[PDB]
């Protein structure tokens, strides 16, 4: 069984701003993967929001320069939504991989086993979240891309423009 790779095809205030490839970790955390790797296809169709279960078309709702990127947020946009293939939740499937530096891909939460679509690509080591939020991948190509997206971040997390993930699929 191969690590799936996915992408987003990011847009910056409307202008095309490359690529971003990421591996995830089938192999490690095949719920928390596959959850993602649903989500960037958009195969599961419509949720239980009544909205698509896609990442395509979501923007980075909240960006802290020198920590991380935030997004995954497609029902409102704002950090309050989110919704898994599995439902609403679901549970910390396992803590073995570690914010161990910039690229890490890991899940958003509200606490513990309140995992839905929210997600978080670190730009530097986030050692205190480990145990607490769960990895399932990594940037291995476009960290100049996450990169671009953090100069539109502010350490209040609101971002200065639309940082849109103008499309996402799955490679391969
Ligand atoms: O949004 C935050 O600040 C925390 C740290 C990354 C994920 N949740």
């Amino acid at each position: 069984m191969s690590r799936s790779k996915v992408f987003f095809d990011i847009t910056i205030g409307g202008k095309a701003s490359g690529r971003i490839v990421m591996e995830l970790y089938d192999d490690v955390v095949p719920k928390t993967a596959g959850n993602f790797r649903a989500l960037c296809t958009g195969e599961n169709g419509i949720g239980k929001s009544g909205k698509p279960l896609h990442f395509k078309g979501s923007k980075f709702h909240r960006i802290i320069p020198n920590f991380m990127i935030q997004g995954g947020d497609f029902t409102r946009g704002n950090g309050t939504g989110g919704e898994s293939i599995y439902g609403e939740k679901f549970p910390d499937e396992n803590f073995k991989e570690k914010h161990t530096g910039p690229g890490v891909l890991s899940m958003a939460n509200a606490g513990p086993n309140t995992n839905g679509s929210q997600f978080f690509l670190c730009t530097v080591k986030t050692e205190w979240l480990d145990g607490k939020h769960v990895v399932f991948g990594r940037v291995v190509e476009g960290l100049d891309v996450v990169k671009a997206v953090e100069s539109n971040g502010s350490q209040s997390g609101k971002p200065v423009k639309d940082c849109m993930i103008a499309d996402c699929g799955q490679l391969k």
